């Protein structure tokens, strides 16, 4: 149908907007602490701690399959990256500190993304 196409155009455009958001969030991680999944070869116990692992490469796969239906789903995944890190790693670690800084800096980007998503529909 013509509606299904219109719908698909909106999703594609949401995907366009979320790709730019993702690139902006990922620039706030210059050390690439969050770029890839935590290695289960190197942290064999990780899944005993963290039930829903997340990382920027895994988000990108979902993104490019147009697997985010709305900003809320995308934010859920970004918050998992931060929240998983802040649980697994102690406060006095480079990892925890990197998550705090990503959260703080990402807030600004996510704030405007919400306005853009509501605004453009």
């Amino acid at each position: 149908s013509m509606e299904q196409v219109a719908m698909e155009l909106r999703l594609t455009e949401l995907t366009r907007l979320l790709r730019s958001v993702l690139d902006q969030l990922q620039d706030k991680d210059p050390a690439r602490i969050f770029a890839q999944p935590v290695s289960l070869k190197e942290v064999p116990d990780y899944l005993d701690h963290i039930k829903h692992p997340m990382d920027f490469a895994t988000m990108r796969k979902r993104l490019e399959a147009q697997g985010y239906k709305n900003l809320h789903e995308f934010e859920e995944d970004f918050d998992l990256i931060i929240d998983n890190c802040m649980k697994y790693n102690a406060r006095d670690t480079v990892f925890y500190r990197a998550a705090v800084r990503l959260r703080d800096q990402g807030g600004v980007v996510l704030r405007q993304a919400r306005r853009e998503v509501d605004s453009i529909g």
